[PDB]
């Protein structure tokens, strides 16, 4: 039932307070928003699992809709690869009730806590984007609640495409998704075969990731040294590799293939792992991507991070593939950096800088990593956004979805 309550992102800042609302009754949320539309307060938003680090899935003085409630699995196909699920299931759920049917979850983010109406509403991407692209390429269709009380059928290439694809980065300020079917990937097996390796500079790391290697593999991510002098900055520890095929384990794993003195260094090849194994081997969270040709730009940011002194040792390096019809998305083909900077004097200036320098090379930031960016900044980040309003807008007229991210960075 509707109530007060204090709201955060998970890089816990920007607290605010509003209305929540829990429910596992679709009708409860139509209701919800019809009254929202007819009384026109500050609003309505749909929450996840509030596992954006910003302040997207928040709506100070409005309601927000705490989506984990919505979290029935209508269906899952082996056949059709098709899996119909309410918005509020999240991803551990989905993986733990697909694999015994053979089938994997197409985009894996860093953590399982995610829902589906997460995963689209920022459009998420994971170690396989390069090959499989983001969320948003493999919704078959969904079903979004707009400000008239509508619930909308939604597809990629249909009717409503231009809905829909406003929707998948959208960060549910064209409505909330009630429901989605999700084309999965199928798997013989819940196993990696993998490759390691280890690089000595970032020129090296640029180069390693150059030479058409990475169509070799479907997932590939690595670590990198932000913190040491050139030649040293850049270094890189290399995780590549695909689900293993069921004549690719050892007899001892082919028993249960879905189930949930030496040198240790970074170099191996064609090593068995599982999910654990092959992923994961206050603070500021950013991410930003540079366009694929603009290699010296992107070095010069890694360099200047490295002589700010802010020193970051959770540092993820990808290179994205193409990118997807959403004018919202984050990824385009380049070169994605997430790291944490321990919060210290300065660092706001810096990341400020940082912003700016990032806009001026073609690059973006992340909607799902940011709380501090400018509205001009971000604007200017996103060619397609003026389309994209135009969108919002002709499904929502009025604002009756709104969230403190479309405030700051002028979204409505
Ligand atoms: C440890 C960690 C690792 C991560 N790794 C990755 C990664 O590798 N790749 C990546 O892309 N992201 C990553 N993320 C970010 C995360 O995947 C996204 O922020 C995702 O959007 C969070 O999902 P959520 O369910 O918590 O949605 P929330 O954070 O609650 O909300 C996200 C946005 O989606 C909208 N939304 C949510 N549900 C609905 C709905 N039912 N209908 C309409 N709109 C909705 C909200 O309005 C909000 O704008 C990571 C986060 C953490 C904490
Ligand atoms: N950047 O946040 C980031 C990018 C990618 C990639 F897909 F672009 F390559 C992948 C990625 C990832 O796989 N895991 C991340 N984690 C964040 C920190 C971590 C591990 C997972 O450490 C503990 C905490 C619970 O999560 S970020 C990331």
């Amino acid at each position: 039932p509707t109530t007060t309550k204090r709201l955060m992102g998970w890089g816990r800042t920007a607290p605010t307070v509003a209305s929540v609302l829990s429910t596992s009754d679709p009708e409860v949320i139509v209701r919800a928003v019809t009254r929202a539309a007819e009384e026109g307060g500050r609003g309505v938003i749909a929450r996840g699992l509030g596992r954006s680090y910003g302040d997207n899935a928040q709506n100070g003085g409005g309601l927000v809709i705490d989506m984990p409630a919505l979290n029935r699995i209508h269906s899952i196909d082996s056949g059709t690869r098709l899996v119909d699920v309410d918005a509020g299931v999240s991803l551990d759920q989905l993986m733990k009730a697909a694999l015994p049917h053979g089938l994997w979850v197409p985009v894996l983010p860093g953590t399982r806590q995610v829902t589906v109406g997460g995963a689209i509403g920022c459009d998420i991407h994971g170690k396989n984007h390069h090959s499989a692209g983001s969320f948003g390429n493999h919704v078959r269709s969904m079903e979004l609640l707009t400000a008239n009380g509508e619930v909308r059928h939604l597809t990629p290439a249909g009717p409503d495409s231009d809905l829909f694809w406003a929707t998948v980065g959208g960060n549910g300020l064209t409505g909330i998704i009630l429901r989605a079917t999700i084309e999965m990937t199928p798997t013989e097996t819940a196993y990696f075969i993998a490759d390691g390796d280890v690089t000595g500079s970032l020129d090296e790391t640029i180069a390693f990731h150059s030479d058409g290697s990475e169509a070799n593999y479907t997932y590939s991510s690595a670590w990198f040294d932000a913190i040491s002098k050139p030649p040293k900055l850049g270094r890189a520890a290399i995780s590549r590799g695909s689900l293993a095929k069921l004549d690719q384990l050892p007899s001892k794993l082919q028993k249960d293939p879905l189930k949930f003195w030496y040198r240790k260094s970074g170099t191996y090849r064609n090593k068995v792992q599982n999910l654990t194994q092959f992923y994961h081997p206050g603070f500021l969270q950013y991410q930003f991507v540079v366009p694929t040709e603009a290699v010296e730009e992107f070095k010069s940011i890694i360099v200047d991070i490295q002589r700010s002194g802010h020193y970051s040792f959770l540092n993820v390096f990808k290179l994205f593939g193409p990118g997807n019809q959403a004018p919202l998305s984050f990824p385009i083909p380049g070169w994605n950096v997430c790291v944490d900077f321990p919060i210290k004097a300065g660092l706001h200036e810096f990341v400020t800088e940082l912003d700016r320098r990032v806009l001026e090379f073609g690059g973006r930031l992340y909607t799902a990593k940011d709380s501090r960016t400018t509205a001009e900044t971000f604007h200017a980040m996103y060619p397609r956004i003026d389309e994209w309003i135009r969108i919002r807008r002709s499904v929502d007229p009025d604002g009756v979805f709104a969230s403190d991210m479309a405030r700051r960075l002028q979204l409505l």
